[PDB]
């Protein structure tokens, strides 16, 4: 059947805003995962997982009689899709069990790992999510083989359909770089927001860059992709050598033996894939990557044998039974045990990418330190394994269960505890009146609260107004945040705060983080009053102020809005049309198409635009909350044309007289162009819509102010 | 960006079950269109629409100074997408304003017509839908130009995104037959469920079949496509001759002047398309179809001039100014007015498809009768226009406002009024005990109530258990309904009815329609009891029994289920795989994926399979309501393979011993295979899910029993 996407392959896709509907969710609308998890007997789950580690199924026999290695790779792959650029991927939604990730070549035979866990998932039911189980299983694998983990948090709710993610433009799995859809340009520059070298890989090609078995060149791809997944040199070395302390690769015969990935397989495979015609198809005959490497003398026990082997031998380029590049120890004894035959032993082997840890000069210093000091190695690995598997879980308030680490980590963007009484309804009314009496405008108050709250992204639950980090480096200097206007608003608000907190009894006080949001609420109420409408904007106190010392300035760079349609802002020119970037921004904010529409039309007439640009400001009563944006956009008395200067900017002229009435961007005019957005704009631009516009605008304003409020 | 559809273009699409969520809907979840429409001043709207008819806009000037013809085409095209095969298309959801229909070639310049209506839509807001306004505007155009309509119902709620319709497989607009995705095979057989001859046409090609100007062969396409839109010979002639009493076609210059359709046009076109470089690009210079035909000497007034011209001249094949085939009257004077220049007159002209009404022998007799009896033409056209424009609105109980015709029409599948007290909860408990004491089994009761209720489709709101049509021709004879078993159940239930109605005083009686659904509910109660669960199934009385004379046997044939995965039924072998037909059926029943999953798992263990097939009956306690289907399907102890005889039947064998445990169809095993369906099966197959399975099943059972209950 030919679809709208076939006919008009470049039209905006709004479906990404309407995923995760009550319709697709088999749980009741009242289902609370946290409430179910908090009654889970986690100790009983961990005992079942521990017994599973050494209970081989004949449909996928356990290497060395232990599934630990397989389950560590499973949990590492669940977490390893994460990109810092947009916070998409990671383990936080259990997306490994859906398309496309369930059928990525780098996830080959993790279908077997997930099937081994069905009996335990079945036993504990809704009290443990697949998303949590995949990570827990990884932890129990490590614990069962003598490794002390840093801890574990539950709270990853299951999802019921594929995340809409840009994974790249290539039309062939594992396509080498330099093709018609190359993710590389210039001097091997990987396109944002990608964090893997090839379509269907987690980070890098274990053979080396585009198959070239050079460990030095491979090191470059390792550093670049791992930085793009929030990992520095020390963390990267600890993770790779930590993982490759356990288990083995599978390359027993030619890859051409392996059949269809799960999403392409027959219905009778019942959700499994990569069926191999090679000998038994499994166990001693398994083919996964096409490499055949076993790193250590005890693949089912924690050791420091990975670095002993890395540094204790010289390495020779060789080929797996499948014809993949890999390395073997020159002049070595057969010291490595076979996975199935207790009478066979093998020489030490390494991947190109393992030799990166010795032949990259910066990696070599860390690898030597970890070699000489295996206790430093074990602590770095434990901290990195925690960070990897929790990086997208959001604030510490979301962390459930008895194994949550007490140590607060810089990477968590921590919020101090609140140790004092909160402001009540009468206090909030008093502070709103003081804000409005200071002379701060609707535009200053709405702009500032928008700038603070709109850094939130539901992809990894980073950002939001909690913390008041808008006052700190680097947020206070982001071009979109208008740093000089921002500094003047914050100076006034901080004087209001000091005066209010000075006058209080009983330790009651208000955070700047709360006052920034409450001020924006006053601005919206004033705008409604300006329009002749009395509304109360909801407000929930309880935000706290984080310090500069509790803020990683480098990690915060990825939250800079370089495109924000709701402020008619574009830092530079991009491949991607501005209207596509607007819908991407709405998805990160968790907004529906109706919520995006009403929010943007309101923000335009409140003066939220960066630099007080007139673009899209379709009103003669700026700083009044009206549906003017919609009534004026949909007026067929106005005709629109691109400017000679700039084809991304449109003039709206009286169709009769040619008089210039308005200017607008692609972000403004898409609401009068796109057939589904124009239908929404019509509802808000109708003569009966004033009360609905104000109500809906206040609702979506309050939603944005509260995105990071997991403390509630 | 490469998507799951790009990687796996044959996988099932579940997104069609999760459209029309609260997320995409700008209205509150409490919004009731019927209540809004009931408060509309319909008189005021019609005055505004009368005024609009002759208020010409410069950007699309009115032919003859009256938009009536354009608006009649607009309304005809809104209604004209309808197919009897699945009930999809039609005017009932206002889909002409969305992709792809807003951009079909046959809908060229109807973007101008919809834009002319924006001021009226704006003025009345949510109190009149686009869907109601398109039809009402058609009605007012006819009334303006002197034709009395049969009436008008409101109540078509607006929709907020495109409907998922199979319009065909061609990848080229207007592709002629015999291409690589031909909708024709054999002796010009049109594939079900399509009801148009080319991709992007409403019914037929106005030049003739694949552009060959033979009015006799064109008549064959007209008869076939109109039949597939529920219209017989009389209705077809009345509609074509009626429509083409008004207005004109547009082909003033070559089609190459005409630019991008609306979904392809620049953002500056603000939702309009087909911008033309020919002269002024509008009015006298307009290009829409490429044909240049004006039928009557009074194109803005009801006349008898269509059939006077048709029969009154001999016709000569000629070419429009765009190169299109059309016909001119031999030796005629210039009697037809110009649309713009009072000093120009034209000879009569006709389309190939107009001449069909004269040169097809069966049409010729109707056309001659209409020519000789113009009152019979006016009455037939008025009745056909009402049917065309209301065909997909469902039972008369949905019809709103003060212009609803009182006459009950056979095509409405009418239900008699209830004129008696209904059964109460005490009566319902008595009837259920009598049903269970009769000896009717769980399997008999569930199968019968499923057969009765599951004919409903939300596409045109035809079907359902109201009317007890399962006891009439043709439903009582349908293979899927198991005619011999059905006869036996109906006889027993009619004996219980006769005895209950005979014992009543005060006129109280129960309909067979009610008793069939109540007897199904008792069957589900009994099944729950068989499984040790205490369950009440909700029931709402008030169905009535329709007569055979109130049931058009030929119209009822299109509701026959030739595929029903819920009974593991396939009537023959189709090109579409059975799991695609299952999701298609779920969409028609208005089911979500979770609802489809629970229902099918339950029906399999209750014995609802046609012919008592063992396929998918994965329980050892048939007629007990359990989640056995899920627990057994997901059991990894079982391995599945297609049979020798039949690649569409699968055997489930113990992995260890090779013993046969189960058999299943594609419809059974897709729940074990598709990654999203398997995630749902797992919820219902978990150790904590027995009660949730029972309660979810009862909810979706009652939902199906109530689908056609608009009387509530
Ligand atoms: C440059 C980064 C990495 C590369 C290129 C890489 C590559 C690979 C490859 C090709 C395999 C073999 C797959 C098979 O044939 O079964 C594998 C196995 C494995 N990897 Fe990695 N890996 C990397 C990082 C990591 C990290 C960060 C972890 C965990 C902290 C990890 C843990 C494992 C484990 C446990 C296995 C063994 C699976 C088993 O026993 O079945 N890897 N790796
Ligand atoms: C065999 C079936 C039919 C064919 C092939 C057909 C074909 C056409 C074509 C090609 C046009 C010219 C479009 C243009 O260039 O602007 C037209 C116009 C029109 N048709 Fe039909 N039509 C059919 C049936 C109907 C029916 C059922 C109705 C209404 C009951 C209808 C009412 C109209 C009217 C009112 C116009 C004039 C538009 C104007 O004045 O702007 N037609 N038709
Ligand atoms: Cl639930
Ligand atoms: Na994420
Ligand atoms: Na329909």
């Amino acid at each position: 059947g030919t679809s709208n996407r076939d006919w008009w392959p470049n039209q905006l896709d709004l479906s990404i805003l309407h995923r995760h509907s009550s319709l697709s969710d088999p749980m009741g609308k009242d289902f609370n995962y946290a409430q179910a998890f908090e009654k889970l007997d986690l100790a009983a789950v961990k005992r079942d997982l521990h017994a599973l580690m050494t209970t081989s199924q004949d449909w996928w026999p356990a290497d060395f009689g232990h599934y630990g290695g397989l389950f560590i790779r499973m949990a590492w792959h669940s977490a390893g899709t994460y990109r810092t650029a947009d916070g998409r991927g990671g383990a936080g939604e259990g997306q490994q069990r859906f398309a496309p990730l369930n059928s990525w070549p780098d996830n080959a035979n993790l279908d077997k790992a997930r099937r081994l866990l069905w009996p335990i998932k079945q036993k504990y039911g809704r009290a443990i999510s697949w998303a949590d189980l995949l990570i827990l299983t990884g932890n129990v694998a490590l614990e069962s083989m003598g490794f002390k983990t840093f801890g574990f948090a539950g709270g990853r709710a299951d999802t019921w359909e594929p995340e809409d993610v840009y994974w790249g433009s290539e039309k062939i799995w594992l396509e080498l770089s330099g093709g018609p859809n190359s993710r590389y340009s210039g001097d091997r520059q990987l396109e944002n927001p990608l964090a893997a070298v090839q379509m269907g890989l987690i980070y890098v090609n274990p053979e080396g860059p585009d198959g070239n078995p050079d460990p030095v060149a491979a090191a470059r791809d390792i550093r670049d992709t791992f930085a793009r997944m929030a990992m520095n040199d020390e963390e990267t070395v600890a993770l790779i050598a930590g993982g490759h302390t356990f288990g083995k690769t599978h390359g027993a015969g030619p890859a051409s033996n392996v059949g269809a990935e799960p999403e392409a397989a027959g219905i009778e495979a019942q959700g499994l894939g990569w069926k191999s015609a090679y000998r038994t198809g499994k166990g001693a005959d398994a083919i996964t990557s096409g490499l055949e490497v076993t790193w250590t003398t005890t693949p089912t026990q924690w050791s420091h044998n990975f670095f002993e082997n890395l540094f204790g031998y010289e390495w020779e380029l060789t080929k797996s039974p499948a014809g993949a590049h890999q390395w073997v120890a020159k002049g070595a004894d057969a010291v490595i045990p076979d996975a199935f035959d207790p009478s066979k032993k093998h020489r030490p082997t390494m991947l190109t990418t393992d030799l990166s840890l010795r032949f990259d000069p910066a990696y070599e210093k860390i690898s030597r330190r970890f070699h000489e000091n295996p206790e430093q190695f074990a602590d770095a690995f434990a901290r990195a394994w925690f960070k990897l598997t929790h990086r997208d879980m959001g604030p510490r308030a979301r962390y459930l269960g008895p194994e949550v680490p007490a140590e607060v980590l810089l990477w968590q963007d921590p919020i101090p505890a609140v140790d004092h009484p909160l402001i009540d309804a009468a206090d909030a009314a008093e502070l709103k009146a003081k804000v409005l009496a200071s002379g701060l405008t609707v535009s200053q108050l709405v702009s500032t609260a928008w700038a603070a709250a709109s850094t939130f992204r539901g992809s990894d639950k980073r950002g939001g107004a909690n913390g008041a980090r808008i006052r700190l480096a680097p947020q206070k200097d982001w071009e979109a945040n208008q740093p000089e206007q921002l500094a003047a608003v914050l100076e006034t608000l901080e004087a209001i705060r000091t005066a209010f907190n000075g006058a209080q009894r009983g330790g009651k006080q208000v955070s700047l983080a709360d006052l920034i949001v409450l001020a924006g609420c006053a601005g919206v109420e004033q705008a409604a009053k300006n329009a002749g409408h009395a509304v109360t904007v909801p407000f929930a106190p309880g935000r706290a102020d984080a310090s500069q010392e509790q803020t990683d300035v480098e990690s915060m760079a990825v939250l800079e809005p370089v495109a924000d349609g709701f402020r008619n802002y574009l830092k530079g020119k991009y491949r991607v049309p501005a209207e596509v970037l607007l819908v991407d921004k709405a998805q990160l904010l968790t907004l529906s198409a109706p919520e995006m529409t009403v929010l943007l039309g309101g923000l335009r007439v409140l003066g939220a635009n960066v630099g007080q640009s007139r673009h899209g400001v379709f009103t003669a009563r700026e700083q009044a909350l009206t549906n003017d944006f919609f009534v004026n956009l949909l007026d067929m008395g106005t005709e629109w044309k691109p400017t000679a200067a700039d084809a991304d900017v449109f003039e709206g002229r009286d169709r009769a007289t040619g008089e210039l009435k308005w200017t607008g961007t692609r972000v403004d005019l898409v609401f009068g162009s796109h057939s589904q957005l124009r239908a929404l704009a019509e509802v808000y631009g109708s003569a009966d819509a004033q009360e609905k516009f104000v109500r809906d605008f206040v609702a979506v304003w309050n939603k944005v102010m509260n995105l990071d409020r997991f403390d509630l």
